[PDB]
């Protein structure tokens, strides 16, 4: 139903302690980075969201977070969702922080939003106040400025973020172009915290608009 | 049923009277383009054809166009598809005669050909008499010269071609390896009118051949 | 159900006797290749290895192979698959002993084994005692020397690649970085038959921890 939120679910989660050479060389790890926290999930913009801060509340950092091919419904196997990410930290402890830290959020009620009857589209539009490590990087901003996560289909993204644009002082720091792996698209927006919230709120609008009239233009 | 053509569908279509300088950024827009045409549908190939065709028919570029992962049938939303196109163009107007020209092209009977008795083998021959200025760029051709357009799965599309290229007079001009997005394969060759028509029927004859001895040597 | 044996199947073959030369450039073949070999499947890794047998068989090359996007599961037409392969050959009798040979492997008993009781979970342990010139090419040693060729899903791959590495003397060649095309995820690992051997036990018996207890 239109309005109802999509609730989004961790699949796996595993430590690896004492990292072996060899992969700590692939995964090009930091010389303090002995243990990794993996984790699996069936939505991948949250999972980038709940990683991110992981980073804040814990000692750990995202090193490697991708997003699968066709989405979680067209999932294989029973453990790969749309989304693996590792944490990277000193210690099992620590990942274990940025781990829960990471569930946490997870379920803490933040996620893709459908835009009509039976949910066939969907959105995400999520201010973080405040980003960590792995955001701000992404984003290609200072580390603790807030970002408006936009994400929708291809062609509601490329109208909702104009509308988005338009609503309020934002700049486009990193655009998704469509396709992702899971065939959406989108952008991480920044600016002032208001200015971001207003951005999410004319995304969300926007996608609904073309969700209620697909073909009306 | 075998030689039945697959009718292609448009899912969704909008116009963006005016989009933001953030958004001209990053999809690299020439300061002339003030509006955009945004289309979705469940057949790329077609589609492309289809925004070629619009460039000939009115003031607009094609300045987006890609393919979702693993198909229209693998879509996770509704309005997905698996192709976005975009159109830009001086005003709404004109970009409304481009999109015009676009969904009549669409309908026009052009589409995938079934190969087997129950259509899970298809193929595209389309014959462009006169390329617009997208597919003409897209083969390093000039505009208004000829293609054949040729699409099929991965095998066949190797099979086939190869034995276009032997049964008629064209030259290859853009190799689609395999897997596109869609996970199929195919080329533009590009020759005379005739030449062209000639490469499409022994494209269709050998992926149809295929179809019904795929295990023979 | 767990170990069972997931069946590899060839979907479609064919010769190619004298390829055009625009195909041959697109393909950047080498100037003796003259005949191709095709072949698509619904198990990447196993035809992999598989054309990697065929170059051992006859004189042949692996000049393409690539896997579909989203597997074999999610293939939308009849012939895809999740993988195709091309082997060049100086003529069309040696493609057909190669194709023979990669025919013959697929069905010799390879492939994924299931690690819980729906299959929904499975994994690759495959030790090639003796590379050919193309998986020998791909992991960076020599033709002739052994390999552990490792693939599962994206977290159970990383947590058994760890243990594998651990549980014996090898050296990573090459990281499947996930998501592969088919959202799977492993890596190439060589060393002495012996020891590649412990590491394709280790990396299914991590596998299968992690599939008995996913979330922990
Ligand atoms: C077919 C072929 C072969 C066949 C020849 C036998 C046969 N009947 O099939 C085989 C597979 C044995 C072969 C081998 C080699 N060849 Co050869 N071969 C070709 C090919 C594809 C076509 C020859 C042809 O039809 N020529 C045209 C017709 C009109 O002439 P022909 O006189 O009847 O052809 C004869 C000679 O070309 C000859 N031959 C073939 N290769 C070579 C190489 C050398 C150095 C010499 C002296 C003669 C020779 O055998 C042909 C008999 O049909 C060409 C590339 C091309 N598209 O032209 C390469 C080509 C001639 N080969 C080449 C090479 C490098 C080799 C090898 C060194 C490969 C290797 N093993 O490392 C060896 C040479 C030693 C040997 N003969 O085993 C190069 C030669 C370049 C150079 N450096 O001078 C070419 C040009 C390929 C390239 N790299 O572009 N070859
Ligand atoms: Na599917």
């Amino acid at each position: 139903m239109k309005n109802d939120l999509i609730r989004p679910n961790v699949l796996s989660v595993k430590i690896i302690s004492n990292v072996s050479p060899e992969m700590a060389k692939k995964l090009e790890l930091e010389p303090h980075h002995k243990s990794l926290g993996l984790i699996t999930a069936d939505c991948d913009d949250v999972t980038y969201t709940a990683l991110d801060e992981a980073t804040k509340a814990a000692e750990v950092d995202v090193v490697y977070a991708r997003s699968m091919y066709a989405g979680a419904g067209n999932a294989s196997t029973k453990l790969a969702g749309e989304v693996i990410g590792i944490l990277a930290g000193p210690s099992p402890a620590e990942v274990r922080s940025g781990l829960n830290a990471t569930l946490d959020f997870i379920d803490s009620g933040v996620g893709f939003v459908s835009a009509n009857e039976d949910d066939s589209i969907c959105y995400y539009a999520q201010c973080v106040s405040r980003t960590g490590s792995y955001l701000s990087k992404t984003a290609g901003i200072r580390e603790g400025e807030a970002l408006a996560y936009l994400v929708a289909p291809p062609l509601e993204a490329m109208y909702a973020l104009d509308a988005a644009l338009k609503a309020a002082d934002v700049e486009m720091c990193e655009f998704f172009a469509p396709p992702t792996e899971t065939n959406f698209a989108g952008a991480l927006l920044t600016g002032s915290q208001s200015a971001c919230k207003a951005a999410c709120d004319a995304f969300a609008e926007a996608v609904q608009s073309v969700a209620s009239n697909p073909l009306g233009f």
